[PDB]
């Protein structure tokens, strides 16, 4: 037994702008993501994963735990990012499986194909996707929104998810997970949050919709909803870097959470034991209570 | 009194299908949007309002119940829809207020920005906005969605809707309110409505973090939940034919909406008198009791 | 037109306690519920009401309303509430309509059966119901909170509505129509108000299931859930002291609610014309942006 | 490795089969599959003190069996009437290596849910996972049938004796437990014939999230499952009328019920130590409706 609340580090934190996407590797402190604390327990051996946004934040934490898990793991991130995904890339040949990077935009349809069909064949396979990119840059008000803002989160979280899942569907066998991050912000929906908290309630529908269609098939579709939790999204404009400063000290614990304690959901929500589980979303929010 | 379940049809409606986005006088039977039921009584005195999707079904009825409430009222509508448009402008008139006929695709950014201004030129102002127009294009599976279909969804109900709100805020002074109508399958999320749904849910998203923006500033913004409701947009493939012929048979009623009876959420959310109502989303849906 | 936030008082308040049930005429400021500006338009003529807690608070106002709108209107209230029910005795017959006075406790399973049957029998019918009492007594721990005080509010809040409801049906005709307040406290879910978010939780579920028990008889139920509103329940312990001093300080507008505001929902349910609205809750909150 | 989950488990038609309620698994048309076979620990609750109410079948029934072979010793609670379900339990806990704890009584009666709390603790040394799981479910058409008596009992088994229960449990709970209520679909699609039974089980998910912002602070989390349509006695002694259960769940997306087996797996990840920022939450497993 470990009392969660004093587990992890606490506000106030050192004031800490970075340019989008950011890297893990310069926040003060680096995110703990599970590299030394995730054990691994066969519990999806052989399985063929591809991980968007995987080289930091919730999905470098879900591919450590693919990766101990025994599954082999794709991911996909930024090439500005390349420095934080050649860390995960190490892990991931570290736990004895297979590593894939698979750097591009996925707001560009042809990359988003080439991702996908590049990660089957590279892996011999694919059967859980975890669609977990995302953007996200806070806006005091919509006067201050360009057409080229909304768009360029409304293609990353909702048109990316679109093509990537669509070219991934006809690779996956029954038995098969898709998994969807979505945010507490698709009903929170904060004053300076407004493109980014109508994707995350999309993304939901999306999820839902798709589990009805493909749970005849054998194919489970999924959604983690994360309340606040300590990445570089957040250091890099997600939030405003007074907030970063004091993140989540007023919620129940009084502090974020590290991205190393959600990537257990998306383990249990790619298991094949989880067998009834279809169309959810799974909340882990410290006590917020939104999903 | 009187009992709602016997006040309008109930199917089975005839078989008849029409190309998108359908005419209203084209339906059996045609929708009743108030037309001899609706009486005013003064609500909405001397206001300016611009309703996009005004020509036929629920934008039809709020924009025949805003007139009567003594406000001038500019619809926008695509130019094949021109006959039932017409039929609005006349009953507007009737009631004795300014009408305004707008048509154009607001799919096209710059034709959102034309509307709003000359909605507001020919008012001499503008304090309400329903943003009501929207695509819906029932598929039973995402490997026959192009991105085409995808796209022409999100851009209607999405883009269009950012468009308009952010070309209108300028115009709109303190006391006016902004409704945006979404739909019960942003959570219901059917199988066959996979990029509707999701246009759906990020609508509520949008209308809950504008209205944290703009509620300090005395504007108010909220949204409208229909269930099912007898309209064009149902005929013409936004359910399959037979779906249409049996449309709401399950329901609690046993029969699908008419637009006639969804005019008065839109004028009480809009009233100065319902001040503290911000960020809702009310529903009528006939007892699936979902907002 | 006018600015909504300015339109009523902002805290802080006066540090103000009574004991419970307390009274609107003790509270500093006094609460406004639409005893000057409330305008009938109409739109009820010849109803039958009953309204619990129809002395003070947001019943009060539904009470006033109702008469202006044409309507007859029995109220239920505590019996030390006398002198806040005399008011609105006054004010329903200013406005022409007939007045009932009927004090009791709903907790009490025989009143709530004399308590309907007296109101149908002076008022000849009962067409419109309206279960809008309530208890709320914060508690900051389970660890302190007594079985006599979680069965207060449980028999209250739910087998109060139960009783009261169970007792009215055989009296409402088809067209008639039941309104339930509930609270954002149903899913906000404070730490301190344990059970009573429970109730209110469970009012809505208990309104959902009743709408699709009633409505294909020709009956709607639906449900109101305002968010924070200057009324003696929360003075009297609903929300400890300081909290009442800063109440809503944080919201969008920066004030609470005044009851008069929140008229406009229980006038809109239950008219005849809003005949698809069965089954919702209609959220009036201010931007917080929950229902 | 993968397996199709539609055709996993059985589909409808099942037999008639009314049950006088609470029912026993044994005597369901197929009996119901709890994990007996299936379920695998990997150490992942090692040590664990666990009460479980409602343990002799159904979700509860199938969280033991979990629970017991993740390391964690395991008390059930059930109805007397119930005996031969909850001894097959008993010997699913010990064949585990753990201790079991048997504890029939009925928790509508406040005494009994203080000493239910107090001999799971004693027994085991200690208790640092709740699972409050018990539940009334009578399904009625209408209200104008629904006496009091009806009313009270699904009130005061769903809600009274959670509250009861978890009341007299915290004090025994130390910083890194978990307590776990099982709730329902059936808050938010509250049908027609469960106007009580949905009532209590959105009532039980506002009191997971208002304890969980109490109780969060102290390092206990609080947390709530959410089940659609599963195969258990609970819907054959009639918590659904007897051609629905004929029927059930043939018109969802795999077109079957759920089993209990398939549940236990949320259960276990929200008790797990690592799974530290899930509190408040909600979580769903209804095969495709996508409530929770
Ligand atoms: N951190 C929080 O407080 C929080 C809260 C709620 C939800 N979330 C969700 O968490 C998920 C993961 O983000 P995170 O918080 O772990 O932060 P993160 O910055 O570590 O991960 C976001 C990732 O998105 C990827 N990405 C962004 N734009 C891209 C593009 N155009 N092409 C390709 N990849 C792109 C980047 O590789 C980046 O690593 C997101 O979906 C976000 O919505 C986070
Ligand atoms: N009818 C239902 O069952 C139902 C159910 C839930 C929600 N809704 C919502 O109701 C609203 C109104 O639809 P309705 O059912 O009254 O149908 P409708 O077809 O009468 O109205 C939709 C209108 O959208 C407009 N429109 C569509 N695409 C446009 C474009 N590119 N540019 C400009 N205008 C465009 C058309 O003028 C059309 O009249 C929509 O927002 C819809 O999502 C309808
Ligand atoms: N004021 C707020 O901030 C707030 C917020 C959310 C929801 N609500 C809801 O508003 C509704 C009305 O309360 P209000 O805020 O107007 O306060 P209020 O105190 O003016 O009204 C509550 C009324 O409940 C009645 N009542 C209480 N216990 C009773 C009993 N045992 N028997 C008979 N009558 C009894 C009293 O007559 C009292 O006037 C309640 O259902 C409450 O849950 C209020
Ligand atoms: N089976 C489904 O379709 C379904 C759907 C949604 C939610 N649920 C929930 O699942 C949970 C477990 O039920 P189940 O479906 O596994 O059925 P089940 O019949 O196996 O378990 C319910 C148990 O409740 C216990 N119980 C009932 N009344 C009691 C009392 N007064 N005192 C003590 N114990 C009492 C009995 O021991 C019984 O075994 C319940 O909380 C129920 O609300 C079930
Ligand atoms: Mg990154
Ligand atoms: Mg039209
Ligand atoms: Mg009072
Ligand atoms: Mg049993
Ligand atoms: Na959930
Ligand atoms: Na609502």
């Amino acid at each position: 037994l470990t009392n969660p609340v004093d587990l992890y580090p606490k506000p106030p934190f050192p004031h800490q702008v970075q340019a989008p996407p950011g890297l893990a590797s310069r926040m003060q402190p680096r995110p703990d993501h599970g590299e030394q604390s995730y054990r691994g327990r066969g519990r999806l051996v052989g399985r063929k994963t591809l991980v968007t946004g995987g080289d930091s934040g919730i999905g470098r934490a879900a591919a450590i735990a693919f990766a101990r898990e025994g599954a082999d793991v794709a991911i996909g991130y930024l090439p500005v990012e390349e420095s934080d995904a050649r860390e995960v890339v190490a892990l991931i040949r570290a736990a004895g499986r297979q590593a894939v990077a698979l750097p591009g935009d996925i707001r560009d349809e042809t990359f988003c194909q080439r991702l996908v069909a590049r990660a089957a064949e590279a892996l011999g396979g694919l059967d859980i996707l975890v669609n977990n990119a995302a953007r996200q840059q806070a806006l005091d008000s919509i006067g201050e929104m360009t057409t080229e803002h909304f768009d360029a989160t409304v293609k990353t979280n909702l048109y990316g998810m679109f093509w990537i899942t669509k070219a991934a569907i006809p690779h996956l066998p029954p038995g098969a997970s898709i998994i969807n991050t979505t945010s507490v912000q698709a009903v929170r929906a904060s004053a300076n949050l407004l493109d980014y908290a109508t994707t995350k309630a999309g993304i939901i529908a999306f999820t839902r919709s798709l589990a009805k269609q493909l749970g005849p098939r054998g194919i489970r579709v999924n959604a983690v909803a994360p309340g606040p939790y300590w990445t570089p999204l957040q250091s890099s404009g997600g939030q405003p870097p007074e907030t970063v400063v004091n993140y989540a000290a007023g919620s129940p614990y009084g502090r974020p959470g590290q991205p190393a304690e959600i990537a257990p959901l998306y383990v249990a929500l790619a298991a094949s034991e989880t067998s009834y589980a279809n169309g959810q979303v799974w909340g882990a929010d410290g006590g917020l209570g939104i999903f």
